[PDB]
């Protein structure tokens, strides 16, 4: 009765979809691939230190693991084209490993039988990027292999339309105070990409880092491509982030209350809005894909000329897994 | 011949302070006050989580504790105006503990018989507020109460004035990415000023919260009175900060070369300059009151329209310190 | 019908307890006294780094604040003897402020007008210390102060009683390894009780301390009065805690299955087991008083002498709560 | 004249092992071997998170980087049997990696060319075990591979020595709260070796954690072999640890006074003794192997039977490394 659902990669990302797609019917993983033992997988399923214990019960079986009476099949098998996906009559796969995030790579889960793609970051190729309720309207079915975007994209999607749609965009930057994440060593040592400041000890240092969510926006709302850019600074908390954004506008005597306004309209299941004066572990297991915080805008007017600054928080982890599977759900349905 | 230095709160600035000033002859603490005993004070001198180790030797005496073979004397009185500044000659008081950031309350010290006074701290009433090597210049030695500015306006004041001077500032937006402070709860607790997010844990957060350092950067750099503003992040790092600043030029086809050449050309003791990859940590300890990041600086161009970011980073702990002592120094030789 | 409580400190234990007592019929937080504003308590009850969003609704209402629709009158006297007790009807205050740990401190609520005063802590006077599920029995209903223990009591008490009923205890040391608390400093400090250790940064710092738990074990299970000693390690976790325990026992060829199984049988409500190899974050927001860790459990022997270690998880702050409220509502029904 | 090193793994032990080895006359690194570039390992000796700032200069070469004017030469050979040490005249490699911690596998060294091998860490195979300062004595020079042990080691055995001389040791157990290592995860993740503890976010819990030093202390001491045992807790700080060594003596009315003195009397360059009450960040970078602490010292007397717990700190990285190029330093010279 549901589609059918392989989740490659059992990281954060993808355990986080895994517990989210328990909570969505018509939707059904039945199969998970990852590099580790099942013993190891069934644990950080239950066990998860800042989104809590798995609500559910989680057994180690035979071809993998039961979770609430339902069977899941694992596998150990890095190279994704030998993966017995025809097999198992998979409609979606979930990539979710940081290695197939191209179309020509991730055209592997295809070949072995998928019938679609839908990958959990940036991906480069020939393929739509896909922030839910901003863009997912694009999507028409066809599509064989798709991008989810970034955490931070998600972020950023419907805090720039409104900019745009209400005052029009002339130009921005952006930083995102990021939390952490699994790609930063514990301690400084060499790093894999050779990038010297994800070398440094995660969780002692505000650390600077690129980010190309605001440069690649133009692939989610094509008409302010190369209007924005920015970077982040990844810092000590585990998840949780926050987008400050600044803009130069074209309509004029623009006001706190004005932006704040049509932010609050425009919100829905992804777009949150907020007065509270929350921080970041306020957001932690939240399922809007960006909150926007009314509490942080600013304008400064000298004379005739005007930046204005929001900010909208996100949980990177499952704010962006909720946006992960409505876009999962919805490219499913097609 | 020395000049006779009391410091009043002998908390983080206070004790980084008399760490300083060990190095800088002509200077001498021969007082320290607080609202401890003495065998706290010798320990906290001793033992410096971020800062290290103190270097000399601490013992706990008679009427205070002795440092390196020099006597310096202690009390115990939260009331300054009852302090026996005249009795022991008090040149300047070093003013950190937080509750005298005023001209008229500051003065208590000056009729306890101390001939100048230095507040650790943006203050408010008839003073000079001043940054070294930006404004110390204005100094002519008749003031009584001066203030010495916080750590973020000191990371910013001679990067906005390069800025203004080589480019022409119209207007900008700022963001500190800032350590965690004592003025920060440990856990989600009330707090004493009324802040809702200064309440909360100080270590597991990313916490938005006010700052007057660019919106009082007009006292430091009058020509551009009133053309900057921000806020800040304060984050879970215990010391090391970041200075993001955003603006808008008149300077039309303006480059990051041109923006980091210009930033180098005016270094010195306090405004530094570095190209490398640093994070937080590679600063704390540092002594430039501010030092600029090239690898950080970018210049977003629409048309004939930019935005211009650039940061510099600074121990909130030690590179303040530095200055205030520098400040010191200066408006003591007077 | 429904016990009436008051909380005296709406602070970690405080807020915990209010949160706790919505998921028990019979009881009813009425009143809740601070040192701060409503919009504060409001705002802290709502929001909470380790424990998560409360789950109803809360708005700032004229008297105090509404939750799910009651309403809580809210006060700001921080001498308790002047509170309006007689006139709300008060049948037991849960005191949680620290300031009132004690017999005779804690007769002012009684003054003021209440029945029964219940202490969120260990308390000295003439009072029984009350370790739910291992001897609230003792409790008659003619007590009008009761202390609650301590977090590390609650995780010591059951794991005590085991050991001596099943083996007979000779003597023990404790260590627990113990989240960082409110009374620890953000930053290196003075220290409000000249504690030189508190006094140091709490996220940076393993920092030993002391605690009566293990001394004053002999006020909950008298028959091994004297037996048991030990200190903290209080570490870098917000909250969730660890009780190590080594003891000379009377029984002599010991194993670890032995005394696994006799934790394992004496498991309740109050006293949970795992044999899963979990971690601190693991136990945030868990009601056992203590969770024995089978996992964890060595036997030392050289020759006929025996050394046996275990160890016991407590979230210091849910897993009191739950204790508390467990032995509040106890209490009330007598 | 200079005995020639090469450092296999520039990692945490790696680096400090070649700051170590500046301050050292008669010892010199010729080359270092990893998995990265030049552009990394000279910016990783740099800068350093928890250790601070690299003193002297460094500028990538082009075989390698120059260090103070001296040549460095860098390799990228994953397979020891590969590297050009009897090219390079090798006189002893210090193997650093975590990936040759056996004997026999540490005999790729001696066939590429070495003469000797020091293991930093505990190995497997015939080899001696060597705490300096402690037994170091036991080294004749017709080695050709050697383990320094583990940091815990080298924490544990100068206390357990006096312990046994003075007093008679029976049985004990031990904890170590020990800083989070570059073998945790940084969040929740897959780990390599299958350890469901160490997979998990490494600086945002307490992690129970084996550790091999007491049942290995037999190879360091062996009058007490099989007389100790116990594990480690990991916590989130990122260098300083703790080592609490709980004991049964055969000397009957032991006090807390005899047990310090006896420390104090062992003191030495390996063995430091304190009677300040410090925390873990102020052992960062100290040079002791083992920092006694007499302020933790406790007797617990039931009768005639008495339970002894002892403390003594490290910086589980610089503490090491000072013992292992003390060792170094040592079997180079037979
Ligand atoms: N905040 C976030 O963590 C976040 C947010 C949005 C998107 N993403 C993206 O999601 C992707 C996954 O990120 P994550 O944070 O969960 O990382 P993660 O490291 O927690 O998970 C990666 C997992 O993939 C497994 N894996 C690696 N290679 C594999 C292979 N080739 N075959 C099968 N399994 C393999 C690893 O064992 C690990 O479990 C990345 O592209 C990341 O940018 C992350
Ligand atoms: N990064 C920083 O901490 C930073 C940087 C620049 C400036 N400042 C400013 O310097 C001041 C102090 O900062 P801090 O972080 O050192 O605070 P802190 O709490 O660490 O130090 C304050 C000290 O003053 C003592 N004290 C309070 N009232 C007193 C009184 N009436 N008489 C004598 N002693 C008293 C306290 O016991 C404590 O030792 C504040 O104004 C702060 O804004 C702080
Ligand atoms: N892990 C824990 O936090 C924990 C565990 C077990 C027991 N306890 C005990 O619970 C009690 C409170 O602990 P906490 O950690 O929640 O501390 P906390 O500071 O978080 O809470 C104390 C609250 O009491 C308020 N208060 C202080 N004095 C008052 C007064 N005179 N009248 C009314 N309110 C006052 C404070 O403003 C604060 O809101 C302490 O006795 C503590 O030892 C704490
Ligand atoms: N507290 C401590 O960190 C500490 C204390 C005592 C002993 N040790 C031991 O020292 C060893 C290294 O620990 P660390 O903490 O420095 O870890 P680390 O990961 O920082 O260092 C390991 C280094 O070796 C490199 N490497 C891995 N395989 C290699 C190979 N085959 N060839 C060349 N380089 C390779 C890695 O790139 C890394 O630079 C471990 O065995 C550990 O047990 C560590």
């Amino acid at each position: 009765m549901a589609v059918k659902v392989a989740i490659n990669g059992f990281g954060r990302i993808g355990r986080l979809a895994f517990r989210r797609i328990q909570e969505v019917e018509g939707l059904e993983v039945v199969a998970v691939n990852d590099l580790t033992d099942d013993d190891m997988l069934a644990h950080l399923l239950k066990y998860d230190t800042m989104q809590g214990r798995f609500t559910g019960e989680v057994e180690v079986v035979d071809g993998g693991f039961r979770v609430n009476g339902k069977e899941v099949k694992s596998f150990s098998e890095p190279d994704a084209s030998k993966l017995p996906w025809k097999d198992l009559n998979i409609d979606v796969v979930l990539e979710c490993t940081g290695f197939y995030t191209d179309k020509d790579k991730a055209q592997a889960h295809i070949e072995a039988g998928a019938k679609k793609v839908l990958i959990s970051a940036p991906a480069t190729g020939d393929l739509k990027t896909i922030v839910f309720n901003t863009n997912h309207q694009e999507l028409d079915g066809s599509e064989t292999v798709v991008s989810g975007a970034s955490s931070t994209t998600n972020s950023l999607a419907p805090v720039a339309k409104v900019l745009n749609d209400d005052f029009g965009l002339v130009e921005g930057l952006m930083t995102t105070i990021h939390a952490y994440t699994g790609d930063q060593n514990t301690q400084d040592a060499p790093h894999r990409k050779g990038d010297k400041r994800r070398a440094r000890a995660a969780a002692e240092n505000i650390i600077p880092n690129s980010t190309g969510a605001a440069k690649a926006i133009g692939k989610v709302i094509p008409e302010i491509d190369g209007k924005l850019d920015g970077g982040a600074q990844r810092v000590p908390v585990a998840t949780g982030s926050l987008t400050e954004l600044t803009v130069v506008l074209e309509k004029q005597d623009v006001t706190v209350e004005q932006v704040n306004e049509a932010m609050k309209n425009a919100s829905n299941e992804s777009f949150g809005y907020t007065e509270d004066e929350i921080v970041s572990s306020d957001v932690v297991g939240m399922t809007y894909g960006s909150l926007f915080d009314a509490t942080q805008t600013r304008v400064m007017s000298v004379g005739d000329r005007q930046l204005v600054k929001v900010a909208a928080w996100y949980d990177n982890e499952m704010s962006y897994t909720a946006q992960l599977v409505r876009t999962l759900a919805y490219l499913a349905e097609l």
